């Protein structure tokens, strides 16, 4: 069979909130079988679990946010997106303040410590929602769909009227999600993140986590990782809040200037009509229509 897969070790790892500024110690741990990706406040007595689920996501107005009371897990999407990347059915996910760490902005390094660690398969099957009939939300002039498809693939497009410009594709039939998707990092305008500093966020921003971009250009002197790394990054984000489905994806994605709000919207959609989706497994390996690397 595919098998559900874990951590073979903890991974410990620290960095800074992009809003707060605020350091933040990340510990994945190993979790049985059927628990998903559980995120842990370990900084609260006692501590505030929110297992990284469609239903508990609260704010999606900057990133993805996970919500239980007052209590929040904010930018959960990179790490879900290189959870997703590597197969990782079951981890708890431990942080010392609201914040998943930014890291480079991309997944690289997630899935860097990831793979460092290595993976465990489990001794159940790995459980996949396969999309078995069209589902489309849009709002305004925004568009994210979930369409057939025996296989995973994800399409993007954004629109900017911009002088540093976007679409692509990606097949995880032939494209490596590590080689060609982990290493995208976020980006943001001067306009927009001298606001937000003005309103005392994106404290945590800087060149080593975000492209910056005026008017023009890329002010990163040491340039992009991929001429496409602004479209590919809103692929990665979109497999992160994918993931949040809470099991791997038979299914192609299309979104048009979407975002996190609208891809909320879209997973929402999906799960109330159950007569779009059905959960299922793979006794053979060989027969399925996907496949992950090695453990
Ligand atoms: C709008 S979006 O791209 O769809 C949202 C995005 O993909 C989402 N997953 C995400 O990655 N993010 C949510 C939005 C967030 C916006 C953002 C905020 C701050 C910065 C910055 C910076 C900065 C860099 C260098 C300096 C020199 O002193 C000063 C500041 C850059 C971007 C970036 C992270
Ligand atoms: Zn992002």
């Amino acid at each position: 069979m595919i098998k559900q897969r874990t951590l073979k070790n903890i991974i410990r790892a620290t960095g800074v909130g992009l809003h707060s500024g605020e350091k933040v110690y990340l510990t994945l741990k190993p979790a049985p079988v059927d628990t998903g990706i559980v995120f842990s406040r370990t900084d609260l007595d006692p501590v505030v679990e929110i297992p990284a689920r469609a239903e508990n996501v609260g704010e999606t107005t900057m990133s993805t946010t996970l919500v239980k009371g007052d209590v929040k897990v904010d930018t959960v999407e990179h790490l879900l997106s290189a959870m997703a990347g590597l197969g990782i059915d079951n981890a708890y996910v431990e942080l010392s303040a609201s914040e998943v760490p930014i890291m480079d902005g991309s997944a690289g390094p997630f899935v860097f410590l990831i793979q460092s660690a290595g993976l465990q398969e489990q001794e159940a099957a790995k459980k996949f929602i396969r999309i078995k009939r069209e589902v489309s939300v849009e709002e305004g002039d925004k568009r994210a769909v979930f369409v057939p498809f025996d296989g995973f693939k994800v399409s993007f497009e954004i629109d900017f009227d911009h002088p540093v410009f976007q679409q692509a594709s990606v097949d995880f039939s032939s494209t490596s999600f590590v080689k060609e998707v982990s290493r995208a990092r976020t980006f943001g305008f001067m306009r927009d993140i001298e606001y937000l500093r003005s309103q005392n966020l994106a404290l945590g921003g800087s060149v080593e986590n975000a492209i910056v971009v005026d008017e023009n250009r890329v002010l990163n002197e040491d340039g992009l990782r991929y001429e496409d790394e602004f479209v590919k990054h809103k692929i990665l984000d979109a497999i992160g809040d994918l993931y949040l489905l809470g099991n791997s994806l038979i299914g192609e994605f299309r979104g048009f200037k979407s975002g996190h709000a609208l891809n909320n919207q879209l997973l929402r959609t999906l799960i109330a009509d159950k007569d779009a989706w059905e959960v299922v497994t793979f006794e053979d390996a060989r027969t399925a229509p996907i496949s992950y690397m090695r453990p």
